[PDB]
């Protein structure tokens, strides 16, 4: 028994991703950024991931390789083996710089000049096709697959014209045919006589960018529950001659007994259901209208929580990002961990094309999967963003330690060019003239007065910064740190502060152990630098709910949450959601 599903259906949020499994073995393909994120949501079965199969050396096809090799590294799995263009492997010399040289887990790359494989089903065949260089994959079980990916019109007359596919076209039986190209080129004209020569009897799947569903639903449905209690801080979010049809999630195939498609577990989300479930939990409801009768009781600096997990994130909250906008038109993200860009999309919608056009410069606290990896997915994004908007491409300001430049510079010789986006600031001289204009360019492009740096605790060459502006507002972010004493030196008084609870009290010996706060520890280090508001991020890998109070929960104190919205004037009410939100995740 084989089967084959849909892991992303193209969406503009997240790429392409195809997963094959049966009895034996399981298979990828296209493991783009974000494609770890799912996978568990829907508790696809991995533990046997032997074989990898990519198409192109593009971010979006290449993106979701830096997890991956971490989640197999849990579960212990003894080998994985990666196939696509020459050009691996160099890749994967470049992800050891940031990665660790990690050594419990062997891995082989296979280049497109292995032909046959032939490894107990299925039996692989690599097609390498030009335009610069993309591969396609044709499969045989002991039925036949074809994969494809046409990214532009340059390639529509090589792939056409192809030799390897005239012995299958016409009678072999190829049962289906996957397309990942734009709508754009998916006509042509020269396009239509090569899927045509399959036969009718064959279907073809596409997975174009038009391919709008929700892959998540979790996150969907917390986020509604969540703006039952107040909406303005938690926005909903958003998303020929023979049959042909478009891909949506996982959705299922089946190739020996018979070619049928099923919806077995397809995703749905029916809000209204969601929100009569959520009226049914103790003292829910209660809370709400309590809080709602409290309610009684300027708005441009906010502050958007794009993630705020910690480790390889679990369906809640994701990896650490956090969004700061000084105006309608100028922006700062701060770190920039994976699965940002689709955080972003998924908050703003049809917006991204100008909330990308705002941003002014990016802020990486140290050197952790979990804080750098999504950067090239915004680079490329801004790209575009600019280009539709109809101005040239100005460098985006990067402030980050001078050993996150190894790993672009790796990329950019070895895979594509990216390096020419992107201005980088050394964060060591932004802490207690070449680099100095560029930093006098970025205090002037966002009206700051001053921009703070401080070597925190934790590993090697991890930062903090803090903000203040012309009209005197001042917030600090802390990065990872257990409580030290750079924070509060860094400048104290500050409107707003953003620190980790990445552990529960109690823990205060693994905090040592590793370098790591707990939430008293954090709320204490908050009061100590005497800011106005403090506010807890970067949250244990463990429970992922509502963190534990205790007795010094001032005031002061609150909790963060996944794709939640903030403003100054938000603080007296914000420690009254405490109530509701702790009836929420009981
Ligand atoms: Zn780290
Ligand atoms: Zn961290």
């Amino acid at each position: 028994t084989v089967y084959l599903q849909v892991v992303a259906a193209g969406s503009r949020d997240s790429g392409a991703a195809l997963y094959v499994f049966s009895e034996f073995n399981r298979y990828l393909f296209n493991c783009g950024e974000g494609v770890q994120r799912l996978m568990q949501e829907h508790k696809l079965k991995v533990a046997r991931l032997d074989n990898i199969f990519l198409t192109r050396m593009h971010w979006s096809n290449v993106g979701g390789l830096s997890g991956m090799i971490l989640t197999l590294k849990e579960t212990g799995l003894p080998k994985c083996v990666l196939s696509g263009p020459p050009q691996l492997e160099k890749y994967l010399e470049a992800i050891k710089i940031f990665s660790g040289p990690l050594k419990g887990i062997e891995l082989a790359v296979r280049p497109h000049s292995a032909p046959e494989y032939e490894d107990e089903t299925m039996t692989v065949y690599q097609i390498p096709i030009h335009s610069s260089l993309v591969v396609a994959f044709i499969c045989k079980l002991h039925a036949a697959f074809v994969v494809v990916e046409c990214p532009d019109e340059s390639f529509i007359q090589p792939i056409c014209e192809n030799a390897t596919f005239q012995r299958y076209q016409g009678k072999a039986p190829v049962a289906l045919v996957v397309h990942m190209a734009p709508a754009s080129v998916l006509v042509d004209s020269r396009y239509q006589q090569w899927m045509e020569r399959f036969g009718p009897d064959t279907q073809h799947l596409v997975l174009n960018e038009n391919c709008a569903s929700v892959h998540n639903l979790r996150s969907h449905k917390i986020q509604t529950q969540l703006n039952l209690i107040h909406p303005d801080i938690f926005p909903l979010l958003t998303s020929l001659s023979v049959p042909m049809v478009q891909g949506e999630c996982l959705l299922k195939y089946q190739l020996r007994p018979r070619r049928e498609w099923q919806r077995d577990a397809i995703i749905t989300c029916n809000p209204e259901e969601f929100i009569v479930e959520a009226l049914q939990l103790p003292n829910f409801q209660q809370s709400v209208q309590e809080y709602r009768r409290s309610a009684q009781d300027s708005q441009y600096p906010e502050i958007i929580f794009l993630g705020t997990g910690s480790a390889i994130p679990m369906k809640i909250r994701n990896v650490s990002a956090t969004l700061v906008n000084i105006s309608p038109d100028t922006s700062l993200l701060l770190d920039c961990g994976e699965g940002t860009f689709g955080q972003l999309c998924r908050h703003y919608g049809d917006q991204v094309d100008r909330v990308l056009g705002t941003l002014a410069a990016v802020f990486v606290s140290h050197l952790h999967a979990d804080h750098h990896t999504g950067l090239p997915s915004i680079l490329l994004q801004r790209e575009r963003a600019l280009a539709s908007l109809g101005k040239p491409l100005h460098p985006l300001l990067v402030v980050a330690p001078n050993q996150l430049k190894a790993w672009l510079q790796q990329y950019h010789n070895q895979c594509q060019e990216v390096l020419h986006h992107i201005s980088m600031i050394p964060a060591k001289c932004l802490q207690e003239p070449a680099v100095e204009r560029l930093i006098s360019s970025l205090l002037r492009t966002c009206d700051l007065e001053e921009f703070q740096t401080c070597l925190v605790r934790h590993c090697k060459h991890a930062f903090g910064c803090a903000l203040v502006h012309t009209s005197g507002w001042k917030v600090v972010y802390s990065g990872d740190t257990m409580p030290c004493e750079a924070l509060v030196r860094m400048g104290k008084d500050a409107t707003l502060l953003i620190h980790e609870a990445t552990l529960e009290d109690g823990l205060e010996e693994e905090a040592v152990e590793k370098t790591h706060s707990t939430t008293s520890q954090a709320i204490s280090v908050g009061m100590r630098m005497n800011a106005e508001f403090i506010m807890l991020n970067h949250f244990s890998q463990r429970y992922a709910k509502v963190p534990l109070f205790s007795p010094n929960f001032s005031e002061k104190v609150g909790v963060a949450f996944d794709h939640m919205k903030v403003c100054f004037g938000d603080f007296p009410t914000m420690p009254k959601l405490i109530p509701p939100l702790k009836a929420l995740f009981a």
